[PDB]
């Protein structure tokens, strides 16, 4: 388990990744 | 919970893609 | 340890960064 | 505590970051 505003961070940078290829595609 | 570096990482990571985004808006 | 999801952004956002330093290299 | 490799995940992501600011300064 993580601390929550890493498990934040984690899911933001994911769905940031995400969101970048979908825009480039 | 989690290091205290990973702690201070994400809260870098998010403040970077807020500023990133302000910055584009 | 960490929470799943954080573990696999952490593997992603490694991955990421190897990626692109061999597209530029 | 984290996972080693989000530990190192968290390393690559801040050098990165002041690499980057670095360069650009
Ligand atoms: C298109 C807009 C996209 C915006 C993405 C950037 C969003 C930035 C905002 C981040 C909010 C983080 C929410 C964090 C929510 C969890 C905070 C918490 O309760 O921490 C407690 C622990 O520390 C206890 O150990
Ligand atoms: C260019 C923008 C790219 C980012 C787009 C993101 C759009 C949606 C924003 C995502 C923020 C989701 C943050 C969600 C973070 C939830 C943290 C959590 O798990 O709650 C606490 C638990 O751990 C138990 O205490
Ligand atoms: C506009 C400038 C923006 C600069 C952003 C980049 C900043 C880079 C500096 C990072 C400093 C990280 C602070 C890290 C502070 C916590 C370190 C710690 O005590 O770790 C102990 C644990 O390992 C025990 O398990
Ligand atoms: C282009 C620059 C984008 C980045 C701008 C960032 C500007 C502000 C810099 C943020 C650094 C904040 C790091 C703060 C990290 C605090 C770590 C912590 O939580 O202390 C230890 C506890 O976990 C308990 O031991
Ligand atoms: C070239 C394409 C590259 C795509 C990279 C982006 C991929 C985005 C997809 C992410 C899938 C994340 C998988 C996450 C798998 C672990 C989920 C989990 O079981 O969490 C449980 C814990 O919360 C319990 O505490
Ligand atoms: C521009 C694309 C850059 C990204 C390319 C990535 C291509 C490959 C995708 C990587 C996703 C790997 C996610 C793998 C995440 C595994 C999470 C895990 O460890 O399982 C659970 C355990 O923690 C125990 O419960
Ligand atoms: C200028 C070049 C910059 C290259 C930056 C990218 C480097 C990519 C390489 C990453 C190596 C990651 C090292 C990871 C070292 C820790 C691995 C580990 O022992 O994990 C065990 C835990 O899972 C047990 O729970
Ligand atoms: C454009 C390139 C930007 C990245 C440049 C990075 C250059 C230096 C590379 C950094 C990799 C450092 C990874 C170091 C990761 C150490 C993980 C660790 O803490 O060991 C295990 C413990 O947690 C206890 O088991
Ligand atoms: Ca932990
Ligand atoms: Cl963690």
């Amino acid at each position: 388990s993580s601390d929550p505003l890493v498990v934040a961070a984690s899911i933001i940078g994911i769905l940031h990744l995400i969101l970048w290829i979908l825009d480039r595609l």
